[PDB]
């Protein structure tokens, strides 16, 4: 099959041919895709934290070289184009596009069995790295936390997060506890971790989130000594300090975020960009009427009155130093 073929056929916009045509000359695997099926999927996806309901529908619609042949091109060389950068972590985290919905099932989870397909190649990496086998896991079943956010978002099944779990099957993201962290770069090449936080695993307890921390360094020196990043570095909505103005003191993420060094400028008062990311992250916002969403937390109330009165959220970047 040619690209063009594979985009029409599965209903992919124009701007997708430039990753078809590199998905094309980068070619089939070296190892062909397996995906596993049956009772040795439900076994995996079980480890992987994937709720019992979708786990069932993507055992049931996973697809097919013969019946799937566009789907299944795509499959083999997404999963090829994630693996060519196993451990790279300056590559951009291009997991590739969401496939239509008028695919079906297989289309809304093709980025699950690119997941279960690169399991084994992400897990020889975790061994060769000497990472413990509990936390080469533990890192992995953020896979069922973004599949449950798609039917919490959506409303059926899929994980279109496909671009965040490039880190964690390139073996460049390990969660250490509460806290997960990135080999990441800055633009003048200095080694830094990326720190971002999961959903699951409960509040953000300062005596969890100061655990994490203490990982940190120890972890990566032993298991990536030629990284030796000093500082972690976040980019988020919880770094925003006009939290400060609907948060009270109690709050983990006002607590936690006195202790961060913001580095971008103040931002424009009427730059609008960072309303999106709060609205995921707090209501996993599918444009509903803002009225509708709801408003048991101190939190979901803020979001809702700061746009209310006209005002705007914003994403902040800055850095911690590593124990
Ligand atoms: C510390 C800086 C790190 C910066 C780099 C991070 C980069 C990123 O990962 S960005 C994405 C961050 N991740 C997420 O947003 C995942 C989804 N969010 C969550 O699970 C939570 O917001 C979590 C766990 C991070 C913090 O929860 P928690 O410890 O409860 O926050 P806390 O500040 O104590 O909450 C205050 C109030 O808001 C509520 N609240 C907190 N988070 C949420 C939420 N996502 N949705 C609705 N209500 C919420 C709390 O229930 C509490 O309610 P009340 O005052 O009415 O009792």
């Amino acid at each position: 099959m040619d690209p063009e073929t594979v985009r029409i056929a599965l209903g992919l916009e124009e701007r997708t041919a430039a990753w078809l045509t590199e998905l094309d000359e980068l070619g089939p695997p070296a190892e062909p895709v397996r995906l596993p099926r049956g009772e040795e999927a439900r076994d995996l996806l079980r480890r992987l934290e994937v709720p019992e309901l979708d786990a069932e529908e993507i055992v049931a619609a996973a697809p097919d070289p013969d019946r799937d042949p566009a789907l299944w091109w795509l499959l083999e060389r997404t999963h090829h184009a994630i693996v060519r950068h196993m451990g790279d972590h300056r590559a951009k985290p291009r997991g590739g596009p969401p496939l239509p919905y008028e695919g079906g099932a297989a289309a809304r989870y093709f980025h699950v069995y690119v997941f279960l397909a690169t399991v084994p190649a992400v897990r020889r990496f975790h061994a060769e790295r000497g990472i413990p086998d509990e936390v080469g896991w533990e890192t992995l079943t953020q896979l069922g936390e973004l599949v449950a956010i798609h039917r919490r978002k959506y409303g059926q099944g899929g994980m279109n997060m496909q671009a965040w779990t490039t880190y964690h099957l390139r073996g460049i993201l390990y969660r250490l506890g509460r806290l997960q962290f990135s080999l990441a770069t800055g633009k003048d090449g200095t080694p830094h971790l990326g720190l971002a936080v999961p959903e699951w695993g409960g509040p953000l307890l300062p005596k969890a989130y100061d655990e994490s921390l203490h990982r940190a360094r120890p972890f990566f020196d032993r298991h990536f000594p030629e990284h030796g990043a000093r500082v972690a570095w976040g980019s988020s909505w919880m770094l925003d300090p006009q939290l400060e103005e609907y948060l009270t003191e109690d709050s983990n993420i006002i607590q936690l975020a006195r202790f961060w060094t913001l580095t971008d400028s103040a931002p424009e008062p009427g730059n609008a960009d960072g309303d999106s990311s709060i609205l995921e992250f707090v209501f996993r916002y599918n444009g509903q009427p803002l009225d509708e969403l709801p408003q048991r937390s101190s939190l979901e109330r803020a979001v809702i009155a700061h746009l209310k009165a006209g005002r705007h959220w914003h994403m902040r970047t800055g850095f911690v130093k590593l124990p």
